[PDB]
């Protein structure tokens, strides 16, 4: 209906501005876009669901997301493709890891904050329905 | 079900088949890949979905594929973008044109003649379960 659709604009939105925010923070510029493969040849072979902010941003104008736990998920997936890219303890892993956790803990604290509870219940009982 | 699992997996290994016998082809070379951005630096912004038959491997290895209908989508994807990007009279567009509908129908043929319609069917009413 016209009511559901208006329910999932407001939601790609909402979920727009929360990757905008975390796209312009200098600490998530490594998971920003797509890796470089001269940088990391090995990425392809290791990472079988690649996953970084643009790609997020193209899923959500394709309308891929119905809920901000569906959202979560590709959230959740860029930091659990860096722990599991980066396990050593030397320092530049341990700083994308570090990063990577900032990522995750950032984007559900401004979920925690931003989002209505009403509002994200509507959206899963309509998806749901379909 | 243990036996639901048996008939994904099936599934699956039919499409790798499909999609290996595909991208063996001289004629679809084009499409095995993702773009290279170097030589199609508009590709990104015209084309929404890219796709291609590495990653149509890479979503059957992901489970991404319940039904042979789905796979073909992403079969109707790599032809309806190439007769988006590639609209000109010029031989070039030409030529990537007639071997896009060249893949989607060879795809729709090996189908035809090599998918029983009651597998299908199953894999359609497990899908609708979920
Ligand atoms: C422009 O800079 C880059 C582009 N693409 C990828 C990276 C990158 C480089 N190194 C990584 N990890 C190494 C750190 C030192 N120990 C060996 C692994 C990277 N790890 C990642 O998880 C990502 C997303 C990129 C990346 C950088
Ligand atoms: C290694 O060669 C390539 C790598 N990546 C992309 C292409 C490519 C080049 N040109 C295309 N179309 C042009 C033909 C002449 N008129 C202007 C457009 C391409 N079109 C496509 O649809 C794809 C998938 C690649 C491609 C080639």
């Amino acid at each position: 209906s016209m009511q559901e659709e208006d329910t999932f604009r407001e939601l790609r939105i909402f979920l727009r501005n929360v990757t905008h925010r975390l796209a312009i923070d200098k600490r998530f510029r490594v998971f920003t876009k797509p890796v470089d493969p001269d940088e990391v040849p090995d990425y392809v072979t290791v990472i079988k669901q690649p996953m970084d902010l643009s790609s997020v941003i193209s899923k959500i104008d394709l309308h891929k997301y119905l809920t901000v736990k569906d959202y979560l998920r590709d959230i959740d997936l860029i930091c659990s493709n860096a722990l599991e890219y980066n396990p050593d303890r030397d320092p530049g892993d341990r700083l994308i890891r570090h990063r990577a956790c900032a990522l995750r803990d950032t984007a559900y604290a401004i979920i925690k904050e931003e989002l209505d509870e009403d509002f994200e219940q509507l959206c899963e009982e309509i998806q749901e329905s379909r």
